[PDB]
């Protein structure tokens, strides 16, 4: 279910590659979850791209999340929304969007446990490595994993050279941006990471 | 109902004045509707300000709208959302937020008729005068008024000097930004406009 489909979590970055093409390649390569993350674009544009990503993810039986924007997630029938300290409070998103899966970006053990208490469905725990400027490291990531019962996706500076050490901490998934989106060959970059995920998680 | 509460429609602009302070003064001055219009702030901030303006508007029995953001409108229990060409499509907004009043920003007769057809509850028809920079003029405003059955609020370049001529096109209300938010005394500017509105519309 959710826990399994969070294993390889790929986030868009139009600074690096256009969303639709890059998501297609990531999905070809074995991404199990996609997050649309668009910093500054009109709502209509977010909606149109979101509709396309919702179709592609469905074609590959992948989960689809939108960063921040609950309106957009609702409008495109996304599986969920990712929420951080500058976003809609968890309890409020839950009220207005009771069927969305809520991911919470957390940067400390206190924040992890609080997000879980407020009803987050999974955590994005970071930043594991330098990339909020807070860096939790492998040690901090491991402590969050040990303390919470909801799924935990590691994030922050994760790539093929460190993915194994990250996955050894007990997380359910890794989230990547640059490692995939900034690659010369997006699909191959994703395949390399998915192999490591399969190797460590089983 | 809606039609009577659209008569003096005041829109925020933090480029001129902060929202909470200025909305209090406009409500004191007789604004009947307030629209929160914030560019480039975090969702958390939009939510916090929205909650305050929701409370304020209720205290003065004024309607409360949010520009663009259906998520924010839902989260703060606003009365409605205003939607333009770069925003969520009307039909989609109605699907995800079936209890919100929908205002449509329209800049032509075709846009007016299409928005009404799609189920807009009222129109923001403009720009009447120079202040999306499209200008429709008094004749274009009148034509819209003659052609649609839903309430029409005029917008764009409106002030105490041209407000009567605008009101004589048959609109249900006037929307102002600079005339009130750019005034030295926000309350007094709003009082003046409200009087003009009451005197023409009766
Ligand atoms: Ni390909």
């Amino acid at each position: 279910n959710l826990r399994n489909k969070l294993k390889l979590y790929v986030i868009t970055d139009r600074r690096l590659k256009p969303e639709v093409e890059s998501v297609r390649e990531a999905l070809e390569g074995g991404a199990t979850a996609i997050q649309m993350r668009i910093k500054n674009a009109p709502t209509r544009e977010m909606y149109e791209i979101g509709k396309t990503l919702r179709q592609l993810t469905r074609e590959y039986d992948a989960l689809f999340f939108v960063d921040d924007r609950v309106d957009v997630a609702l409008a495109v029938d996304a599986d969920g929304v990712q929420l951080g300290p500058e976003d809609m409070p968890i309890e409020v998103a839950k009220e207005i969007a009771p069927n969305l899966i809520i991911g919470a970006s957390v940067y400390s053990l206190e924040e992890a446990l609080e997000a879980e208490k407020k009803g987050a469905d999974y955590l994005g725990a970071g930043s594991v490595f330098p990339t909020d400027a807070r860096v939790i490291g492998l040690e901090g990531l491991r402590k969050i994993v040990e303390s919470v019962k909801i799924p935990v996706v590691a994030i922050g500076g994760i790539n093929k050279d460190n993915a194994r050490e990250v996955l050894k901490t007990g997380v359910d998934g890794i989230a990547v941006i640059s490692a995939v989106m900034g690659a010369e060959d997006v699909r191959k970059a994703t395949e390399e990471l998915r192999k490591i995920v399969e190797e460590v998680l089983g």
